[PDB]
C-alpha cells in the first residue's frame, strides 16, 4: 500500500560513460509508456503506472487480447469500468507492459532481475487463519489466486488435492501392517487402484480450476529466437525433430555416467558389509555418494542447459518444459536406483557374485527396511531443515554483516531468492514415487507423506512469504510437464510393485522366471493398462460444472453477435390430397 | 433434377379409419412446414421443399445454429444471400426439417423409412473416369461430400489414405520374401513401425478433413431418452456408469461361446488329421463353424441390442458408437482365434494332447500357410462376390416377378438396401488386423489387400450408386469409434508378432518360456510403446495448414465483434533523473 509495484536494480560493472548512455535509454522507453519511475539510488528505481486514465486503458488493452485469442471467452467490460478484480491481476499487466517489445531482464542490460513486494501485514496474517484448521478452503485458496499469481495457485491445489486423497491409503496401509504383514496382495491392489484414480481426478480437476480462474494460456511471449525466416505477416519446425532428435542420446549418457557411480557407491558398501576407525570406514559410500553426484549432476544441468537453447525456441513456456524433462531424467536414476539395486539384485543374487570384490582395496534381511525408512521418513525431515531453516538463517545473519524505511526493507528484499513452483514442485512429484514404487515395502509410508504434507503445505506457502522474493504472476492452465510425467511414473509403479509382491512371497534361482516372475509381470501390468482406460474414459462423461458453464457462456456470447449485428405436381397441397388419401380403400 | 427430395413410404397393415387420421395427422405437420407433399398412391409420397423463400429462411436458420454452437465457426452469410453451396447440404436442410419434434421414421409411425433419390446421370459419369486414373483426387473426392454426405466422405478419405500408405509395406514384404526366407526379423520391424505411423497421420488426418469440410459435430439429436428427470431450461449420468458397469460380463459371455464354438470346430479337423466319403468328412468342420456362428453371433447381436436400449440414452450419435463397441467383442474373435489357435496351441505344444480324443465319434508344419492363405486373399474374392454380386443378381431376378417411368423407378428404388458405413468400414478394420498380426506367416500379405483396396474403392462406390438406395446426408467429424479401436488392435500386433517371430527362429518345452518368451515380449511391446510415444507428440507439433487456418479464422472473426460493437514520489518524471541518474559517479 506504499503506491510502488516493481523494483529495477543494476551492475555498477562498467565505466561511467555508457551506463549513463544505458541507464536513461531504458528510462526513455519507461518515459514513453509507464512513467513516474522514481529512483533511490540503492542504483534501482521504483516503477508504478502514472495514470489511472492510462491504467484503465491497459487493463482493457490486457483483456482485449486476453478475450480475442479465445481464452477470457466472455465480453470484455469497457474501457470506462474497467475493475482490476483483483491486486495481482493489476500488478501483472504491469509485467507485460514493461518486459514486452516494441527490456530484456536477465540478459542485455545491466539489470539482474525485476521485483516486485510483498504485503507483510496480510501475510502474517494469511498463516495464523490457516495454521489451524483441519485443511483450507476456496475461500482461501482465491487468495492465493488474487495474490502469488495463478501459476503458484495450482501448486496449492496440486498439493490440496493431493493431501485430501492420502487420508484413503494411510488409513488402508495402517490396517494391513496391523492386521496383515507386509507384502499384502491386498495392499499392493489398494495402492496401485489408488493411483489411477489420483491423476485423473487431477486432470479433470485441471479443467476447473483453470476455467474458474478464466485461464487457457496459449499465448506467453516469444524470445531470442533469431527467427531464421523472417515474415511479418518463420522456421522449419521439423527441424527441431532433426534436433530433438538429438536428445535421446543425453539420457543415456546421464544413464552411464549417474548409474555407474551410484551402484559403484552401492557396490562399496556391500564389502564393508561382509569384510566388515572401521565404523568410520562405514560412512566413507555415504560420504561418496553425498559430494559426487550433487556434482555430477550439476555438470549435467550444464548439459541440458546447452542443449536446450539449441533451436530457435519461439515460445517462453516450452523451455521451462524441456528443461524440467532433460534435468527429470536426472531425479529418476538418483533417486529411486538406490532402491532398485537392494530390490533387485541384492536380495535375489549377486550372492552368487559377492566372491567378486576389490581385495586391492550371508544376505542381509533388513537392508530394504532400513534404507526405505531412511528415503521416505527421514529424508524428509532433513529435506525440512535444508529447504527452510538453512536460508533462513542466511538471512539473518548474513543481513548483520552488511521515511528511509523502504530503503531498509528493500534493500534486505534484494537478498533473497526467486521463487520457483517447478523446483519446489519436484519434491512432491518425486516423493510420490515412494508411493508408488515402493509402499508394500513397511507399508506405514502414506502416513509418512500425510503427515509431511499438512506440514509441508504450510511451510511452502511460509517459504514463499518471507524466505524468498515476491514472485511476479506468471498464468498457467496445468502444472507443466508434471501431469504428464506423473502418469509414467505410476505405470513404472505397475510392474515394480507387482513383481516385488511375489518375489517376497513368504522367503527368498530360488523362485521360478519361467511360469512366476514374467506372468505376474504381463498379467498385472497389462491389467493396469486398461483400468486406466476404464477410468479416464469414465470421468471423461461425468462432466464437471464450470467447463459446462464455460461452454454455455461461449454459447450466449455468440447469441449477441448474431442479434446485435443481425415440373408436374399439381395436388394444390392440402385439399385434394384428402380424394387421393381416401383411395387406400382399395 | 425432378423437383423431389424424399420419398415416404407406408404400412397397409390396420384398419382403414385410423390408417386415414394417421396419414393426414403427419402430412398437416408437413402442411404446417414443408409444404408441396404431392403422393402417388404406390402408398408414398413425395416430398420437396415449397417456397424459396422458405428455403433461403431455413437454410440460413441452419447455418446460424450450425454457427452459434461452435461448428461453422464464421460468419454466416445473411438470409438474402444464402446459396446452399451444394446438392446434398440442400438435401440435408430437409432431412432435419422433418425427422425433428417440435415423425419418427423406424418407429411410433406406419412409415418402413424415408429416402431420397440418386442421380443416375452423374453417377453413370462418376465411375468411369476414376475407374481410369491411378488413384483419385480432392477434386474428386469433394465430389463425394458435396454429395453422399460427409460421413461416407470419411470412409473413401480412410480408404484412400489407407490405400497409398499400403505401397510402403507391399513394396518392402515383396523384398523379403524375394531375399529372406519368412519370419525375418527385419521384417516384423517395418510391419510394427508402419502400423504406429498410419493410425498417428490419420489421427492428424481426420483433423484436416473435418475442418476443410466445415464439421466438429457434437450435436445430432435426442430421441426415445424418456427423461428421467424434467427440466426446461436430466438425468444422474452416474447410472449409466452403473450399467455400463453391466457390459462387463458380456464381452466374457461372447468368449464362452464362441471361444468354445470355433475351437471345438478346431478340434475336429485335428482329429481327421490324425484318424484320416472321408474327403467328405473333411468338409465338416468348415460346415459345421460355416452355419453355427454366423447364427450364435447373430444371437449375441440380439443380446447386445437388448443391452444397449437399456440407458435413456440422450443422443444420437453414440448408440452406432455403443452397438459397434459391442458388436466389436464378436467380430475381434470370429476372426482371429482361428489363426491363433493354430499358431500359439497346436505348432508349440498340444501334440503332447494329440491323444485326447473322441473315440466315440506328428505335427503338420503348412496348417499356418495354408489357413492364412485362406483368411487374406481367398475370403476377400468369395467376399468380393458375397457383398457385390449376390444382391445385384438379387435385384434383377426379383425384379422380373413382380409419365410414369418414376413410378418405374421409384418402386424399383424401394427394392433396395440402405447402406451402412458401419457395416462396410468394419471389414476394413478386420482386414486389417491380418496385416497386423499375421503378416510374417507369408509376407506377401501386403500386396493382397494392395490389390484389393484398388478394386474395393471401386466396389463399394459402385455399391453405393445402383445396389442399395441413397444414404441420407449425415455429418460427422471422425470415423467413430473405429479409430480408438484400431490402435488397440495394432497393439495386440506388436505381442504376437514378437512372439510368432521367435517360435519359429529356425525350427519349434523345445523353446525356453524363461528365457526368450517372455523378455521378447516385455522388450518389444514396451518399445512399442514409447515409439507410440514419440510420434504421437511429433506429429502434433507439426500443425497442419486447415486447423492453423481455422485457428486464424476464429481470430478475425472475433475482431469484428470487437470492433463493431467497440505518497513521496517526487522526480517530475524525466529531468530531475538525469541529476539522480548522474550520481552514478560514486
Ligand atoms: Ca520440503
Ligand atoms: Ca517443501
Ligand atoms: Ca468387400
Ligand atoms: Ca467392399
Amino acid at each position: 500500500n506504499h503506491h510502488v509495484d516493481y523494483v529495477i536494480r543494476f551492475n555498477y560493472g562498467d565505466i561511467d560513460t555508457p551506463e549513463a548512455i544505458k541507464k536513461f535509454e531504458v528510462l526513455l522507453l519507461e518515459l514513453s509508456e509507464v512513467g513516474l519511475q522514481t529512483e533511490v539510488r540503492q542504483l534501482f528505481v521504483f516503477v508504478r503506472a502514472a495514470s489511472k486514465k492510462k491504467l484503465k486503458r491497459a487493463v482493457y488493452q490486457s483483456r482485449v487480447r486476453d478475450w480475442l485469442y479465445g481464452v477470457r471467452n466472455t465480453e470484455p467490460e469497457p474501457a470506462s469500468s474497467a475493475k482490476p478484480q483483483s491486486e495481482a491481476e493489476r500488478l501483472l499487466v504491469i509485467y507485460h507492459l514493461i518486459t514486452v517489445p516494441k527490456p530484456r531482464h536477465g540478459e542485455w542490460k545491466n539489470v539482474d532481475a525485476i521485483f516486485p513486494l510483498h504485503d507483510e501485514e496480510t501475510n502474517r496474517q494469511c498463516m495464523r487463519e490457516w495454521s489451524k484448521k483441519t485443511f483450507l478452503s476456496t475461500e482461501d485458496l482465491d487468495r492465493i489466486r488474487n495474490t502469488f499469481g495463478e501459476h503458484v495457485g495450482f501448486y496449492f491445489a496440486f498439493l490440496q488435492s493431493y493431501f485430501r486423497f492420502l487420508m484413503f491409503p494411510a488409513a488402508f496401509g495402517f490396517s494391513c501392517w496391523l492386521l496383515l504383514g507386509s507384502f499384502s496382495i491386498i495392499y499392493t491392489v489398494v495402492n496401485c487402484l489408488w493411483c489411477i484414480v489420483f491423476i485423473e481426478y487431477w486432470k479433470r480437476q485441471e479443467e476447473d480450476l483453470s476455467c474458474r480462474w478464466q485461464t487457457k494460456g496459449v499465448s506467453a511471449v516469444h524470445e531470442k529466437r533469431a527467427e531464421f525466416k523472417p515474415e511479418k505477416e518463420v522456421f522449419p519446425a521439423t527441424k527441431r525433430m532433426y534436433r530433438q532428435l538429438l536428445q535421446v542420446p543425453f539420457a543415456l549418457l546421464a544413464a552411464v555416467a549417474l548409474g555407474a557411480i551410484i551402484a559403484t557407491c552401492f557396490a562399496i558398501e556391500i564389502f564393508i558389509s561382509e569384510v566388515y576407525l572401521k565404523g568410520y570406514l562405514v560412512f566413507i559410500p555415504t560420504i561418496l555418494v553425498s559430494a559426487l553426484i550433487p556434482t555430477m549432476s550439476a555438470v549435467l544441468l550444464t548439459v541440458a542447459t546447452k542443449l536446450n537453447d539449441y533451436e530457435n525456441y519461439e515460445t517462453q513456456d516450452a523451455y521451462k518444459v524441456a528443461l524440467t524433462q532433460k534435468i527429470f531424467v536426472v531425479n529418476f536414476i538418483t533417486s529411486y536406483l538406490p532402491i532398485i539395486l537392494t530390490a533387485f539384485v541384492y536380495v535375489p543374487f549377486a550372492s552368487r557374485i559377492v566372491p567378486y570384490l576389490d581385495v586391492f582395496h550371508s544376505i542381509n534381511p533388513d537392508r530394504l527396511r532400513k534404507q526405505v525408512i531412511y528415503f521416505t521418513v527421514t529424508a524428509q525431515i532433513v529435506g525440512f531443515a535444508l529447504e527452510t531453516i538453512v536460508p533462513f538463517v542466511k538471512q539473518r545473519v548474513f543481513r548483520e554483516y552488511k521515511e528511509a524505511r523502504f530503503l531498509t526493507r528493500v534493500r534486505n528484499e534484494a537478498e533473497l531468492e526467486d521463487y520457483d513452483v517447478t523446483d519446489d514442485l519436484r519434491e512432491m512429484c518425486i516423493q510420490f514415487g515412494y508411493l508408488a514404487l515402493f509402499s508394500p515395502v513397511w507399508p506405514l509410508v502414506p502416513v509418512s507423506f500425510l503427515i509431511n504434507n499438512w506440514v509441508e503445505l504450510r511451510s511452502d506457502f511460509f517459504k514463499i512469504c518471507v524466505e524468498c522474493k515476491r514472485p511476479w504472476p506468471q498464468r498457467a492452465d496445468t502444472i507443466g510437464p508434471w501431469l504428464d510425467s506423473l502418469g509414467f511414473l505410476s505405470w513404472v509403479g505397475s510392474i515394480t510393485s507387482s513383481a516385488l509382491v511375489y518375489m517376497f512371497s513368504n522367503g527368498h534361482p530360488t523362485t521360478i522366471r519361467c511360469w512366476a516372475l514374467l506372468l505376474t509381470i504381463f498379467f498385472s501390468e497389462h491389467l493396469y493398462l486398461i483400468v486406466r482406460y476404464a477410468v479416464r474414459s469414465a470421468l471423461a462423461k461425468l462432466e464437471p460444472p464450470n467447463t459446462r458453464r464455460e461452454r454455455i457462456e461461449r454459447f450466449m456470447m455468440r447469441k449477441r453477435y448474431l442479434d446485435t449485428v443481425l415440373f408436374w405436381m399439381r395436388q394444390r397441397g392440402w385439399k385434394e390430397s384428402a380424394e387421393v388419401g381416401l383411395s387406400l380403400i382399395t
